[PDB]
């Protein structure tokens, strides 16, 4: 059973009903940044000798840090925040957990509920500013609904389509004393009798019998296929159906291996978007059928039966209207058609190697590619490095921009949970944060922030962070002195007519512009630079080998283009393969 | 003590609780119509001994009445209603009792929780429709909430300024059993908080010294003033003042009074509106400047300096900026100005007498009139012998139009509550079911329904009411066969050109259209028709002496119009005093 620090007998704070309330949640750590309004919150977490509190700098690191945690491990992240400035640090984080289904408990002190309406101290009306940008949100009116809001807050935060969930807490009911009922239940009647049952037997042989009638199936695989790698990868055996993976979906199978198409969409493999313009069944699990992937929707798998399988019944036939549907956890899915392709496996015959083969014929002519220009440093090649000295086995986060695509395309994940990154929001700064987090949830794992040199200064503030905690993280930082992405764009579409995407200092045109070592050097943080190709495997190898956190500048010409590129809105027909900004 | 019909230790219904609660607010009596979604409401209102209900033949019937019921009691009105159609026909009665400020609560079923936002059997979100027409709304979520929020809903609707509340409960609520706990404590910190205090001594006496130094005061008498007859009496003996009421106070001062202006604004009196335009004191004493009595804001009492007394700081300054302001209870700030007047009575002196006269000459040169054509009943006299054969003692209620400001104008109410009309959102069909709650409430009163034709029809339906109920509701029908305020702007501003406002049939243009009369045999009601003006007075006599429920058809010319008029955004200088339709 559970061990309170009270008697069962015994009034506490509010603020030490809402700690053990986490402890029963089996809260270990939190990202938590004190203020007025949270101070006795914070108290209360000193009392506590089972909660880790992680110290940031920024609250918007707090929550990236979270989502991390939350992202690497499967487990609820869990932030705090004080009211009005801390809170509304926290808004770009709520939305970035929203829009990629993480699970997060974000918690804001308020200011006391009398005072609420009348513009008082450091108060915003966080609950209406959050409320489109989170899966639900609560403001606690009355101690006594402490534990049934925060125990709501966690099963809303993990359960059906993961989301986050933002707690306020005036100050008053912190302080307020109280014996807690751990026994209330829960008022969550409608979303509780909406949860999807367990497929079935009805849907899932149907799925089976389109597989055996099809002739050029392809799986389609996102993000909600994270925890089903093991069931993903026994189907693969028992179909040879080929994997083409989301940004979002990547390590659900492994890169690796001979049946992966790796990722699909706007800067996707030219193989798998071949794939799925050629399929006649698309095996949709775990995805939501996103602008980036899609292109122009009536183009999109335009001969193709498309089965769809998710949680989110809203998701189904939102853009692309499915031939068959399934509303369920894709794991339970999974190994219901597993038991029925085992059993009747001889009856069924699959066989589609004669499809594999005209895949691997456009695998051949169309890899992906990079050029190396002298001794110049292709950040491609960089990341390829990385795998090899790592093994594919390390936690990747990422900032967002080209060198995001990179480390999509060029490392070779093996399990899900390997790919910390920002996909559906985008948002720059994530990769430092993400990394804390998610090397705090595995601290023996090799963590790396592959990250960009606009996307890392925005949260450098956390480095601070990384070494106060003593955390083992590594920073691969590909440094083109540009706001990478949008370059490309300008190149593309404005004449290469630059609109405020050099990050480099005008003045000294040719100087690396910051200097991202004395970045490091402030925080106690070994660091280096490599510019020539030759040092770059030994550069790695240090970063790697020495221990404790590390960042590494890697020196990349700004002419690189991700390729390859379907223009927004576009058809396979309208695919770029080659050019750069040179 | 309470008596409870259930054990303190007896699990009932929510349904059951939710009665008792009202037991213990003191509710005598509801207006309730059944649904599926209320039947367990109503399964236990006939277990309440001590709790009547008067079943409507219509839902905005059931509101209107629970109106009246609050509006001649200074009681909380109830209404109930179903879910859906049931709660959408209370919606214009919610709007009605906020913009008048009088306190109701309206109870509505609810489809089962799990049910709501699945467009289920009869389910409309009346918590969002009504949230803006409101003063607070509830969807109660557990069945242990019912006495808390019942409570509240209570509190809400009663203290400060007086509004209605709506609570919204879900049908599987009302089926629960439990065991209510009668001792929760609300949870309105933030509106207990901002309560207004009583009035401090520092601002009374600043008033009394200003009236010292001011020669033209005028009183500017409200609603808010109801339950200040007496204080507000004695306030007018100690300072000589004279007193402007506005439609929502008439009979706060008694209108036969030497000291009293009568009504001001767009039909107010000549001498009430002369009074405020030449002030230079202006006692606002429980009003809201609303437009139909500032007219054009920059010249109303632009020569006064203006005290405001109201229970609401949002109205303080909201139209008219004054120069002196009391947020707080008019009646304290009466009591405490009058011990102020009688103590420093000798060192006062106060005189008015030159103003009074000089209004007086106004009442003189500009009284109210009206124009006796042949054997035609006017309506203003057929008011007038009203208030003669009833001596002014009776309980008068309206529809809204020409027979609404006629029966302002010539009836001298006494007493406030008296007058039960429609000001701020002006709703046809309020009379007849408006009388219905005044009666049930004061059942030895005389109650008048003071109507005309187009707003009696509009609920013609509660004649069934009447009728069961046994209710003596006399109506005064004042029929000029039109939608005569309507009618009466077309003839001024768009050259008399009829669009839509002629009620009767143009096939037998000179026929009564409809015949009321027999709407009142119908449901077993006796009625008369009365055309010449010297059968008027038995005719009324007939119908005050008939026991027991009577309608009386005054047949008046329709081209008479409302007068005195400054039309809407005018000034004093653009005062209509003569004209008709003829
Ligand atoms: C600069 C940039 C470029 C990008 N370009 C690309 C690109 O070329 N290709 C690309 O793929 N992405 C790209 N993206 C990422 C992108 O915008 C989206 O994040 C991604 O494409 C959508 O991922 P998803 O389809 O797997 O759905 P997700 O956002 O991962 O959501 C999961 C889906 O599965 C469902 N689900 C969750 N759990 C379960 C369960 N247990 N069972 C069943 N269903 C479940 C959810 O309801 C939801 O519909 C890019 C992002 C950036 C920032
Ligand atoms: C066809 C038609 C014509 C109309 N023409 C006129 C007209 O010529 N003249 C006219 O006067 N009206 C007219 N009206 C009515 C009108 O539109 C308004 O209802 C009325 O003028 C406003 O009443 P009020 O100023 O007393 O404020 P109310 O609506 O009665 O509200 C009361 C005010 O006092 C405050 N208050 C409440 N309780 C207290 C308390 N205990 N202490 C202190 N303050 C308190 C409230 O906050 C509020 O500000 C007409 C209506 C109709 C339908
Ligand atoms: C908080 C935030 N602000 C601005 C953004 C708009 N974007 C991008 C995009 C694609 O989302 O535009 O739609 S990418 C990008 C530039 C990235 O600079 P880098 O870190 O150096 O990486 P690289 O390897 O050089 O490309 C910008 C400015 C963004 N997403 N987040
Ligand atoms: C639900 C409703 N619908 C329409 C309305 C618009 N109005 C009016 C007004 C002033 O509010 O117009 O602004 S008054 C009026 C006509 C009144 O017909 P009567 O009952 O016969 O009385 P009378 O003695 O003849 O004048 C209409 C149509 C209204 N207020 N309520
Ligand atoms: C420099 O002022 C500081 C500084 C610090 C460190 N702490 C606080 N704490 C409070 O002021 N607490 S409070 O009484 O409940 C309160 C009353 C009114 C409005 C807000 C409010 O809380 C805001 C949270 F700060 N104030
Ligand atoms: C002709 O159908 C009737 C008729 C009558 C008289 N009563 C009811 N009652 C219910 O259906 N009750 S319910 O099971 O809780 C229910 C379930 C689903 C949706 C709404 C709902 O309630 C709506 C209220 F009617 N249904
Ligand atoms: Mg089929
Ligand atoms: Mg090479
Ligand atoms: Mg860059
Ligand atoms: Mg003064
Ligand atoms: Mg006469
Ligand atoms: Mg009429």
């Amino acid at each position: 059973t559970f061990i309170s620090r009270f008697a069962p007998d015994q009034p506490r704070k509010g603020a030490d009903i809402l700690v053990e309330a986490l402890e029963r949640q089996g809260v270990e750590t939190v990202f938590a940044y004190p203020g007025g309004a949270s101070m006795e919150i914070h108290q209360a977490l000193t009392r506590s000798s089972s909660i880790r509190n992680v110290l940031p700098r920024h609250e918007q690191g707090g929550v990236f840090a979270a989502e991390g945690y939350a992202r690497s491990s499967g487990k609820p992240g869990i932030c705090i925040a004080t009211s009005g400035p801390g809170a509304t640090n926290l808004v770009s984080g709520l939305a970035d957990a929203l829009l990629d289904s993480v699970p997060l408990v974000a918690i804001t002190g308020q200011v006391p509920r009398r005072m609420i309406g009348t513009d008082a101290f450091q108060e915003t009306p966080i609950v209406e500013v959050t409320r489109s940008i989170t899966k639900h949100n609560y403001l606690v009116m009355d101690v006594e609904d402490i534990p049934r809001i925060i125990e709501e807050a966690f099963f809303l935060a993990t359960s059906g389509r993961p989301g986050p969930v933002l707690v306020d807490v005036p100050k008053d009911i912190q302080q307020q004393l109280a014996i807690p009922n751990w026994e209330q239940a829960m008022r969550l009647p409608g979303y509780m009798s909406r949860m999807p049952k367990p497929p079935e037997d009805s849907h899932l042989e149907q799925i089976v019998r389109l597989i055996s009638e099809s002739k050029k199936p392809v799986l389609y695989v996102g993000g909600g296929c994270l925890n089903s790698s093991d069931e993903l990868g026994r189907f693969v055996e028992l179909t040879g159906i080929p994997v083409a993976s989301t940004l979002m979906g990547l390590g659900s199978y492994p890169c690796d291996d001979e049946l992966s198409l790796h990722m699909l969409g706007m800067h996707g493999t030219v193989y798998a978007n071949y794939a799925v313009e050629h399929s006649d069944l698309l095996l949709a699990f775990g995805v939501r059928f996103d602008d980036r992937v899609t292109g122009k929707l009536e183009a999109f798998a335009s001969r193709a039966k498309i089965v769809h399988i998710d949680i989110d019944s809203a998701e189904i036939g939102k853009n692309k209207t499915p031939h068959v549907s399934v509303c369920g956890d894709v794991k339970l899915a999974l190994q219901g058609m597993n038991k029925v392709l085992e059993n009747r496996a001889e009856e069924l015959k699959l066989d589609f190697g004669v499809w594999r083969n005209e895949l691997n014929v456009q695998k051949q002519k169309f890899p992906l590619s990079f050029k190396t220009f002298g001794e110049a440093i292709p950040p491609q090649y960089a990341i390829k490095v990385l795998d090899e000295l790592t093994d594919g086995k390390a936690i990747i986060s990422t900032g967002v921009g080209q060198h995001q695509m990179w480390a999509a395309q060029f490392y070779n994940y093996k399990k899900p949970r390997q790919w910390l990154s920002s996909g559906g929001l985008g948002a720059m700064g994530f990769g430092l944060p993400a990394a804390i987090g998610a090397s705090v949830a595995n601290p023996d794992a090799i963590v790396v922030d592959i990250d960009g040199d606009g996307s890392f200064i925005m949260n450098v503030q956390e480095l601070a962070t990384i070494r106060v905690e003593n955390l083992p993280v590594k920073v691969l930082l590909l440094n083109n002195q540009h706001l990478g992405m949008v370059m490309q764009w300008e190149d593309r579409f404005y004449k290469a007519n630059r609109a405020h995407t050099f990050l480099g200092d005008p003045a000294q045109e040719d100087e690396i512009f910051p200097n991202m070592l004395l970045f490091a050097a402030a925080c106690g943080i070994p660091a280096a630079r490599v510019t020539k190709k030759a040092d770059l495997r030994e550069a790695i190898q240090t970063m790697l080998d020495t221990p404790g956190p590390y960042l590494l500048d890697v020196i990349c010409p700004h002419q690189e283009h991700v390729l390859p590129m379907i223009p927004s809105g576009g058809t396979f027909n309208d695919v770029i393969t080659e050019g750069d900004g040179r």
